[PDB]
């Protein structure tokens, strides 16, 4: 929701720029040598979501998850060279390979004492659980346990049956990741393919055979298993053994490709046709996802290229990344276009026609159910536990929540933003020159609330448009990534519509700064100054985006990109969270509920449990978060605020009467609406009862005081809604939704109309 | 109080007779429910028995 | 468009009505404008808004 | 008191009649008569209002109600419909044109 | 009352457990020596493989014993304890103060603890053991000290 003045970003969100995209200080952004059409029109992109639970209980390949954890680590910076770790691991594995005599040995005891080892016995193997850690001991202790998985890989095998007994699970729960990506991300996938493949091979299994693998026999058998283990290992390894080699190298390929792209480059800095021609890597040029992708990296990298194959690249690694082979890279072919659709945008635009304020909006769902859970332990002095949960409220509230849910569309936001409008002999765009743009992405911020960090910095991150550490690098990157996306869609989207698709390289502060973009066209519209203009014969062009969006006209989204948000473990039964505590909040709550009527103050509080039905408040019972909505709420909230404000002034300045006169009513209307929101939710039983409790109580104090049987009168409505309204407000507190501060102050600015519609008389 | 409770106890919901003064036990503006007791039994229209 | 924002129509109309009052002196100049005076709002009532 | 512990609020001891509740399914009637309540108060004064729902007679499963008079009919105590519980009483009143009475 | 019956006549003598008390004392005993030997066997193990062989051989089976015992908790009678049990506790915190605790029943350890104990307890009114003798089973506590992860 950064509101920004056209004819500046290079300040306005300074470093949120194409320039920035170069780095590019605040030079260029220009035209026009060479120019060069490409519209690679597809991308490889992904989809929503990457969070999950992932309880491990019966590990069996399926990388993904793992990988995802890996990423969680990878991301965690407690992994990064995750890859490396796999090497380590490779080695670890390898060392597994190297200690068989141990391993076996170890095994050998584990079950179960060796040398006759035969027969249907009774071999109540176990939850193997601990043992492993001996094996760890005997092992080295590389990160977490891979190690263990592997165990499971034999475990289940080791069992025909019996030969492992029953076990539990844990929890881990991958968090979410990107939508767009970068390089490093790429290579790993490939490596992941190994890794998965490593594990692919790894289950496999050897069956039950004989009167052995069938009917337990042979110490020498399992001496053969161990061998099997070896077999596995090896094989696994083997399928591994050549393949790993190219990472920087890949970049280089990019760099080739880039250098294909380059098109003004030295002659003997061509990719020869033999290359140029070959396989669909060329197709690959004409494959966006990447395109956009390279450059940046390279921005980092300033360049560097391996120089290697021309014959395996061409192009074998190349479609080793047949990229999408991992969907981990859910960077998967996309007709480019098919995204966006969480973008609608709509704009406010003046008379000439000429513009005003452009909103690109982000389109959501927000349906949600709660997740109010028993926080206990189980594991003392060690937290990986499952705890529990129950409904009671959760449902009740949710049931209430739902309705709220009903009310709130992004549509409605925009509607409201429509509501903003009005204008007059006002206001620009041409008059005074700077033009608004806002793009609804509270969402980002949401995550930030989820990430519990201060937004303002984020604002700064825009503001400066660059990095603004001071504090957790983790966070920072996190932010950064967000920002990537931030750049990221946009121009696709623009482009989606805009097949103004050519390149001239910009060649920064000189010349060799291979940054490609296209100017885009703006075709018709006679005249604008809006932008650091061109105006290229009334058909401005720029490789700078916003305006182009300006020369859309209200596009729609085409999904709200729903919003499935992860949840409880339900099948939770052992398992153990991982970051949770943060991720949970107690429902305390302070504040109250009182009125003084007559002169007589009637008074109450909040007293949470009882609002909630049963007893009784305590430290425990914690609640999972309510994020989405905060992001939303404040929006609603935020709007008004400006509007009165801005209005008030205009109301002031009123050089003529009419207008002033005019504006208000509309401003009045919405309030009522507000009101309408609130009482509406104020009706809800759980609310109402609350009122109930109140009234009685209100009364109770009152009872001594009160004396007069003055009748009908307060059938004069008030109370109903009055309270209801008020009651609604409670909701806001008791699910802290909006702070105490703002809303009462908003209230404050309210104070009338209310007698609206109504009996009167 | 201790032991810890004080009788879940009863109230009634009279509203029968309208705007009426009778002790701090109410009034109950407009609407009337009312908690305690005798009066309420007063608060009906009188009758005969049937036993 | 703008002053398709109603006003005028009634605005004037209203006002016009007031003329009636004068041109058939009905109510004095004095009182009604002072009543007017005490008026001054709501008027955006019902209406398009928004 | 067990039962006491049922009229509640809010006595989530066991989370109110609960695990013990689940033995039950006879519970049902007990409650349903007003008469039944009436004793309680007696305890309140008497036992000063006793303590710990009597230790449940330690869960005595489903058997001690079955010592009651409704399950061991010793006393006249007459399940009688509330309405008819008495009714030889009608009401009567004053008024000053009040129209209330006084 | 453990039967569930306050608190009848009080005058029962019981046909005694001629068979099993003994058979158990075989069982029992059988177990009991074995640990000696086994420990010893570990001692006399002076390489890993043997020790290691002992491990499980030592382990699992005990909990199996436990498997019996909790299992024999899944009975009426186990339950009689249990129900009785927690409840009485429950009041002790809740009734007294803090109520923040059901959970406290619900981690293995204790759970099992009571369960087991109780289970063993049964035996003790089945005569069988001695509290003393159970206590050596309690000496099983030091070992491995693994124990009780997960259930049921």
């Amino acid at each position: 929701g950064f509101n920004l003045k056209v004819k500046d970003l290079n300040g306005s969100a300074r470093g949120l720029t194409q320039a920035f995209a170069i780095g590019e200080l605040k030079n260029q952004l220009s035209v026009g040598a060479l120019q060069l059409p490409l519209q690679f029109t597809r991308t490889f992109s992904a989809s929503m979501t990457s969070e999950l639970l992932w309880e491990v209980g019966k590990g069996n390949i399926d990388p993904v998850m793992y990988a995802r954890l890996f990423f969680q680590y990878a991301q965690a910076g407690g992994a990064l060279s995750v890859d490396e770790l796999v090497n380590q691991f490779t080695e670890y594995h390898q060392s597994t390979a190297c200690n068989p005599e141990i391993w076996r040995k170890l095994t050998a005891y584990i079950t179960g004492s060796s040398n006759r080892a035969i027969k249907a016995d009774a071999v109540g193997k176990v939850p193997p659980t601990a043992i492993l850690e001996q094996l760890r001991t005997l092992a080295p202790s590389e990160h977490e346990l891979f190690h263990h998985i592997t165990t499971d890989f034999v475990c289940h095998v080791l069992s025909p049956l019996g030969f492992i007994l029953p076990d539990a699970a844990y929890v881990y729960r991958v968090g979410r990741t990107a939508t767009y990506p970068n390089f490093y991300a790429l290579v790993d996938c490939v490596r992941a393919s190994d890794l998965r493949r490593m594990l692919t091979a790894l289950s496999s299994v050897d069956s039950k055979m004989l009167q052995a693998t069938f009917k337990a026999k042979g110490a020498l058998a399992p001496a053969l298993i161990s061998q099997h283990l070896a077999n596995a290992a090896t094989t696994a390894f083997e399928r591994s053994r050549g393949n790993f080699d190219a990472n920087a190298v890949v970049s280089s390929v990019l760099t080739i490709l880039g250098r294909l792209w380059s098109p003004s480059t030295p002659k003997e800095l061509d990719p020869s046709a033999r290359l140029r021609n070959t396989n669909g890597i060329d197709q690959l040029r004409s494959n966006l996802a990447l395109f956009i992708a390279y450059q940046d990296m390279v921005k980092q990298r300033g360049r560097a290229e391996v120089i290697f194959s021309d014959e395996e690249l061409s192009s074998t690694i190349i479609p080793w990344f047949i990229e999408a082979m991992s969907e981990v890279s859910p960077f998967k072919l996309r007709p480019i276009n098919e995204t966006t659709s969480y973008i609608g945008q709509t704009s406010a635009i003046d008379h000439m026609g000429q513009p005003s304020h452009v909103v690109v909006y982000e389109d959501w769902q927000f349906a949600k159910e709660i997740t109010a859970f028993t926080p206990v332990k189980l594991a003392n002095n060690s937290n990986q536990r499952f705890l529990d949960v129950e409904p009671g409220i959760s449902d009740r509230m949710s049931a209430t929540l739902a309705p709220i849910g009903n009310t709130f569309a992004v549509s409605a936001f925009v509607k409201n933003r429509t509501a903003v409008y009005e204008a007059v002999s006002q206001r620009g765009t041409v008059n005074s020159n700077g033009a608004e743009m806002t793009l609804g992405f509270p969402s980002v911020v949401e995550r930030d609330y989820a990430l519990d960090r201060d937004p303002m910095v984020a604002i700064a991150a825009l503001r400066t448009g660059i990095v603004d550490e001071s504090l957790e690098a983790r966070a920072s990157n996190d932010l950064k990534r967000s920002m990537f996306n931030y750049y990221a869609a946009v121009m696709h989207y623009a482009v989606a519509h805009n097949p103004e698709v050519v390149v001239s390289e910009h060649q920064g502060v000189a010349a060799e700064q291979g940054s490609l973009y296209l100017v885009w066209n703006v075709r018709t519209e006679l005249r604008i100054p809006v932008g650091y203009n061109a105006i290229e014969g009334g058909s401005i062009r720029t490789p700078e985006p916003l305006e182009a969006i300006a020369y859309n006209k209200p596009i729609q989204p085409s999904e709200v990109l729903q919003a499935k948000v992860l949840d409880l473990a339900n099948h939770t039964t052992s398992i153990h969270i991982w970051p949770w505590h943060e991720a949970s909040t107690e429902f305390a709550y302070e504040d109250a509920y009182s009125v003084t009527i007559r002169n007589k103050r009637y008074t109450a509080e909040v007293k949470e449990f009882e609002l909630l039905g049963l007893g009784q408040r305590r430290e425990r019972v914690r609640i999972l978060k309510p994020t989405v909505a905060h992001a939303i709420i404040q929006m609603w909230y935020s709007w008004f605020v400006e509007d009165d404000r801005t209005l008030a002034a205009a109301r002031r300045t009123s050089r003529d009467d009419a207008e002033k006169l005019a504006i208000d009513g509309r401003r009045m209307q919405n309030a009522v609406t507000l009101l309408r929101k609130i009482e509406m939710i104020g009706t809800t039983g759980i609310g109402a009862s609350a009122v109930h409790l109140a009234q009685s109580r209100i009364v109770d104090q009152m009872a001594g005081r009160g004396l007069i049987d003055d009748s009908s009168d307060l059938h004069v409505g008030i109370n109903r809604h009055r309270i209801r309204i008020w009651a609604g407000l409670a909701v806001l507190q008791m699910m802290g939704l909006l702070s105490r501060s703002e809303a009462e102050a908003l209230t404050k600015v309210l104070g009338d109309s209310n007698a609206l519609g109504m009996v009167v008389a």
